[PDB]
């Protein structure tokens, strides 16, 4: 990803866009009793704790683009995914508007919380003033389609989330893009059928995990990845990404049915024009995180990287044998025979990206059952029943979430959903937790699950 121009908004008559100024997390009652070290994401220029330049800081993942043409290694890769997802059977016939905008199996409804874009926006209309969950009503919604049309700017926003210490003091807080209702919806429209596909298909025959839940897939991931296991991280995927990705993704768009046209969209994704607060610019390349299908796009790009690096270094590999699930930029894949993942990962900087040992490790180091991580989680077989697998998330990084809120309002909602996750770690572990979550008055008007039944609907879902 590159940014090509910036300018600043009045020069262009877009106006400021107004974004928050202080970050909406603020300790919450639990924020004493458990220790952490991560704290809200620097959201302005001024914040005390900053020891960088901000601005610069959060447009530093736009590294580049390796300019080339889709080589050999890349059309095999789309040849053998677009294989894979052929069994599928994709409709690539549009979505009818009211699956596409208020639900549909496969497909949540279009989220009536999150930003409208431009330029509602600007103009303090906001979705539920265009939509409505009750009515169902499209009659607005053609209204301001037809109005402003398709292909606006999109918003860019400073993520409001908790970060290490390091990241915090680098500034590095994370942006994500506003497509506006009118592109959300078309795009929805467009893709639709293939985000439902997905959605109800995660594993190795889509390569994807997004839509999955964990308490259900971790089961099922070793089945799937029957051989040596092949794990490693990004740094910053969805900006490094260069032009020539998202031209095998309109490859591979292209060999399961959509025409030319419809990919048209990838375009609208790669070369994007965004407004930032009082800036406004232009980028070529990179992901735009936060736009309609993102998730899915990064995860079907993801498994044409991995497939073309592999073919790239191990001339005389069988793909046939490879298998891999990707949710976003996060991997986790295997091969029958042992595959040096260093050098998948030096010839992936020959094509712009930026790969490093799985976890932030020292190296490439054997990557096992025991140490391997997906969506930050650990994989646990169950000491009673071994076919079942526990998806492990670190008891820190609960605490880490616990110790803040967005909206104090919401703690039953919140604690439940950490319990959820926290009783994989174990009964002490549950135990202790569930002591100190107690320690607080709060804690004890809480209706919290107890272990055995987290364990007893657990084992039932099954
Ligand atoms: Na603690
Ligand atoms: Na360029
Ligand atoms: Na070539
Ligand atoms: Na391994
Ligand atoms: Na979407
Ligand atoms: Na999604
Ligand atoms: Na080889
Ligand atoms: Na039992
Ligand atoms: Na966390």
């Amino acid at each position: 990803g590159e940014i090509e121009f910036i300018e600043s908004s009045k020069d262009a008559g877009f106006p400021v866009i107004n974004t928050p100024s202080k970050t909406k997390l603020e300790p919450s009652v639990f924020h004493q009793v458990f220790e952490g070290n991560k704290e809200p994401a620097v959201l302005r220029s001024g914040d005390p704790r900053l020891k960088a330049n901000f601005e610069e800081a959060i447009f530093s993942k736009y590294i580049g683009n390796v300019n080339t043409h889709v080589d050999e290694y890349m059309l095999e890769a789309v040849d053998h995914y677009a294989g894979q997802l052929a069994t599928l059977d994709i409709s690539t016939e549009p979505m009818k508007l009211e699956d596409a905008v208020y639900g549909t199996e496969g497909l949540e409804a279009l989220d009536l919380t999150t930003s409208a874009g431009y330029p509602y926006v600007a103009l303090g209309i906001k979705k539920r003033d265009i939509l409505s969950k009750k009515t169902k009503d499209l009659t607005k919604l053609k209204e301001c389609m037809d109005k402003y049309g398709l292909n606006l700017p999109m918003v860019t926003y400073v993520k409001d989330e908790l970060r290490s210490i390091e990241k915090v003091a680098k500034g590095k807080s994370r942006l994500i893009e506003a497509s506006s209702l009118n592109d959300s919806v078309a795009m929805r429209q467009t893709f639709g059928n293939l985000y439902k596909t997905f959605h109800l298909n995660p594993g190795v025959v889509t390569g994807s995990a997004v839509g999955c839940d964990p308490d259900l897939f971790w089961s099922k991931i070793p089945v799937m990845l029957d051989g040596h296991l092949i794990a490693f991280d990004y740094s910053g995927y969805d900006a490094s990404l260069s032009p020539v990705w998202f031209a095998c993704l309109k490859m591979i768009l292209e060999k399961l049915g959509y025409t030319h046209k419809e990919t048209n969209y990838i375009d609208y994704l790669c070369n994007s024009h965004h407004l930032y607060r009082d800036k406004h610019y232009f980028v070529r390349g990179g992901m735009p995180s936060g736009c309609s299908g993102t998730s899915i796009f990064n995860s079907m790009i993801n498994n044409i990287i991995i497939r073309t690096l592999m073919l790239k270094v191990y001339k005389g590999i069988d793909l046939d044998q490879f298998r891999m699930i990707a949710y976003g930029d996060d991997v986790i894949a295997s091969y029958p025979w042992p595959i040096d993942a260093s050098l998948l990962a030096e010839a992936g900087k020959g094509y712009g990206l930026i790969m490093t040992p799985a976890d932030k490790g020292e190296c490439f180091n054997e990557v096992t059952w025991t140490n391997v991580t997906f969506l930050k989680r650990y994989f646990r077989a169950d000491e009673q029943y071994p076919f079942l697998v526990h998806p492990v998330m670190p008891m820190k990084d609960i605490h880490e979430s616990i110790r803040w809120t967005k909206d104090p309002k919401n703690t039953q909602d919140h604690v439940r959903s950490l319990c959820l996750l926290a009783w994989h770690n174990g009964e002490h572990e549950y135990e202790e937790f569930i002591r100190k979550i107690r320690s607080v008055p709060v804690g004890r008007c809480l209706t919290l699950p107890a272990f055995s039944t987290l364990r007893r609907k657990w084992l039932d879902s099954f």
